[PDB]
C-alpha cells in the first residue's frame, strides 16, 4: 500500500530532462499511433494538491501528441446541472472512444476528496465510492481501456512560492484550502489504500522539481502502455 | 432453490372482467408514484426483457398511460452498432439514464450483452461470462443513489407466441415492421432459454429484481406489472425513510 | 396568407359530447400517421405555446395517447439556466431534436427566445429582435431535409385562466408543484399578447405554420391539434411525392 | 471573390520562421486567456486539398495554447448513425462553450466539397446547403462566437510528393487526387458564396509548410484582434 510519508519531495533531476523529454515525447507520440491501430482507448487521471503541477506534467505529455486523437478535461465539482445523475454519469459521458485519449485533470477521485473534506458527499456515498470506483475502472479495463492515476505532491513551502508566483502573473478559496492539507493528505491516503490495482495503478510523484515530475508521468505512462501492450501480445 | 427459472412460471394462469376496475386503479396510482418520484428527484429505470412477441409493448403502454408524458422515455434497445462499438457496451445506457426524478423504459437494455450478445456470439465467451457481475455493479452504483430499478422477463408458450405472430401480420398497424428474424429465433427458443435462467441465476439481487411474468394472457401480464413495479417502488421508498 | 392575430379568434367556440367519436378516429389517425413517418423517416416535431394553464399538456397527451412511446419524446422546456448558456440558445433545441422517423414534442420551445425571454428581459433587445429571422432560418434548414414541424398556441380568456389556475391548486397531483411563475406570467398577460402576435406575423411559415387554437373548450382544442397535426401531414407528404393513407 | 488561381504557390519563408513562430504562438496563447476571460468561443474551421499540411498548421497554431481549453475533432463523410439527422446536428453537438477552443479539421463544408462530388448530397442538398451554411455561422457569430475557415492549396507536384512521403511510412485520397479539378470549382464556388465579414475565408498556400503555419497563425489573431475592437474590447496583453 502506497502512502504520501513513503516520497522522497527532495528528489531532483538536472539539465539532462531535455535529453529525456524529447526522447520520451515522441515515444509518447509513437504509442498514440500504436493505441489507434489497435483500438485501444487512454484514460490518465491527475489529482494532488493545488499547484502541484498537474497542467504542466499534462501538457509535457501530450506536447508531441496529435491534437485530434485526445481530449484533456478540466473537472470541477459537480454544478446543480450535473447533480441531476449519478456523480459518474458526467464521467461515462466524457469517455475516449476506443483508441483514443481523455486526460483528466482531476476526475471522479473528487467524490472522495474535495467532496469528502468538504462535505458535499455524506460519509456514506465517499465511504462507499472506493468500491463503486473500482467498479467503474474494471469493467472499462476489462475492455479495450488502459487507465493510470497519478497523484502530484508538493511541501507547503513550494506551494505557498508557486502561490505567489501565480499571482503575479494575472494568467480566495485555495488559501483557505491550504489550512486543509493534512486532511487531504489522510483522504488521499486512503484513496491510495483502496483504488491502487494493478489494472489501474496510482503513480506517487513528488513535484517540488517540476522537470523531474514531468519525466516521471511520461516514464509511467510510457511503461503502464508497454506492460498492456505484452500483456495483450502486441507489438509496440 | 429460490433461484427463479422459467420452468417454474405457470403460463396457464389468467385474469377475467376485474381487469378494468384494477386497471384503471394501478394506473392512476402508477399517476401518483411518479408524482411521488419527481418532488423526491428520485429516478425509475423499468427493464423489459422477454420473447418475442410476449407482450412488452402493450405492457409498458398500460404501466404509462396515465403518466405525464414530459416525464418519462421508452428506449427501443437494438444489438449495437459500429458507432455504439466504439465504447464499452455500457456507455449507451449511461448516457439513456433518467435525471434524478425522472422516469427511463428500456424495451430490452444491458442485458442483451448476456442474451442476444451471447447466442449470436456478438459477445465473447469472457465478456458475456463477465457481464454478468459488471451488470450487478452498475445497478448496484445506481440504486446506491437516487434510482430505483427493476426488471421484468416476459414470458409465452411456444404456440402463444406463435398465435401472436400471425396476427401481427394481419395487422394493418404492426406488418409493415416485422423481420424474419423473429421466425428465426423461434428455433433458438432453447438457448434463450437457458441463457434467460442463468441471468435470473446471477443478476437477480434484493436492490434490482427481477419479475418472471407469464404473459399467455395479456391482462394478467399488464396488471402484474404495474402491481410488481409499485409494489417496489414503495418498499425502496420505505428504505429511503419514505412514504407513499 | 393572412397575419394571424390573437384578437381574431373566437374565443366562444365550444365542440359538444361528439367529442368522443372524433377524439378516438383522430387518434388513431395519429398511429397511422406515426407508422407513415417511421417508414418515410420523416421526423416530426411539434411545438406548443400559449398562456399558462391554456390547455397545452393535455392537448399533447390525447394526441399521442394510441402513439406508440417508442417513438416519440416530449420535452418540458423552462428558460435557459447556467448549464445551458455555455451555449448559443439553440444549442440545446438541437441536441434534442428527434431522428429521422421520431417524434418530439416541446411543451415551450426555442420560442421563448421572442417570449418570456423578451417579456423578463433574459434576452436582450438585439437577441429577441434578430431571433425571428434566426428562428426562421433554423426551421428552414430542418423542413427542407426530413422533417416536418407545426406550431400551435393554446389561448383561453383572463377569467377561464383564473378558474383553471384555482381548479389546479385543489388538484391532488398539480398542487403540490409550485406556480409563482404562473401569477407572474398572468400579470404580464397584456405583453405575451403583442409579443405572441409579432411572433405569428414573422414566424407563421408555410413549411412551418402556427395553428391558434381557441382552447376555453378543452374538447374542442384538443381535436383541433389532432385535426391540423395530420392535415399538415397529409400536405407535407403529398409535397415530397408520398401519400398518407388510412 | 476569392478563386485559388489567384493564390501564389510559389510564396516561402526563410528561418526567420523560428522568430515569428515563437512570437505568434505565446500571442496565441494571450488570445485564449482573452478568449475565456470574456467567455467568448472561437471556432476555427480547416479545409483543403489531402495532405496540404492542414493537420500540421493546426498543430502549430495550438502548440503553447493550454489544451484543457480546445478540443480538434477529425472531421470525416457522415455515417449512418450521423444521417440520422440533419447534416448540421454533429456539428451543433461539438460547438465549443463559450470560451472555449473547437477545431475542425474538415466541417460541414463538406456538404459542398466531398459530399457534392461524390454524390453523397443531391444537387438540391448541396446547391441550398451555402446559405444554410451562412444562416448556421451567422446565428453563431452575432452571439458569443468568432469563427475563421482556412483553405490550405498545394500544387499536384508537392501533393504527390507528399503522398509518396506519407505510403513511405488510403485510396481514398488518390480517389479525390483525380477529381482535384472538380475540387477547386467547388472551392472557389465555395468561396464566392460563403466569404462573409463575420467568418471569412482565408485561402492559404501550402507548399512551403512554414509560410503557411505563420500565415494561419497572423490572420487567426489579426481576425480575433478585429473581433475583439468590434465589441469594444481591447486584446492587448
Amino acid at each position: 500500500q502506497n502512502i504520501k510519508n513513503l516520497d522522497l519531495s527532495i528528489e531532483l533531476d538536472k539539465k539532462m530532462y531535455k535529453k529525456k523529454l524529447k526522447v520520451l515525447q515522441y515515444e509518447m507520440l509513437n504509442a498514440q499511433q500504436f493505441l489507434l491501430k489497435n483500438k485501444i482507448g487512454l484514460i490518465l487521471v491527475f489529482e494532488g494538491m493545488d499547484a502541484a503541477g498537474k497542467g504542466g506534467a499534462i501538457k509535457r505529455l501530450i506536447e508531441r501528441v496529435d491534437p485530434r486523437g485526445y481530449v484533456v478535461h478540466p473537472i470541477s465539482a459537480p454544478q446543480p446541472h450535473e447533480l441531476r445523475y449519478n456523480y459518474l454519469q458526467r464521467f461515462w459521458r466524457k469517455l475516449p472512444q476506443h483508441g483514443q485519449i481523455a486526460v483528466f485533470d482531476r476526475s471522479w477521485y473528487g467524490r472522495v476528496l474535495v467532496e469528502r473534506i468538504e462535505g458535499f458527499a455524506t460519509k456514506d456515498e465517499w465511504s462507499r465510492a472506493y468500491e463503486e470506483i473500482n467498479n467503474f475502472e474494471k469493467i472499462l479495463t476489462a475492455g479495450d481501456y488502459i487507465i493510470i492515476k497519478f497523484w502530484l505532491h508538493v511541501s507547503d513551502e513550494e506551494q505557498l512560492k508557486r502561490f505567489k508566483e501565480r499571482e503575479q502573473n494575472p494568467y480566495d478559496e485555495d488559501w483557505r484550502n491550504r489550512e486543509k492539507s493534512p486532511q487531504y493528505i489522510e483522504a488521499a491516503n486512503e484513496m491510495f489504500e483502496k483504488t491502487d490495482k494493478k489494472n489501474a495503478p496510482w503513480v506517487l510523484v513528488a513535484g517540488n522539481d517540476k522537470k523531474y515530475a514531468r519525466v516521471q508521468v511520461l516514464q509511467e505512462t510510457l511503461a503502464h502502455i508497454e506492460r498492456e501492450a505484452l500483456k495483450r501480445g502486441l507489438h509496440l
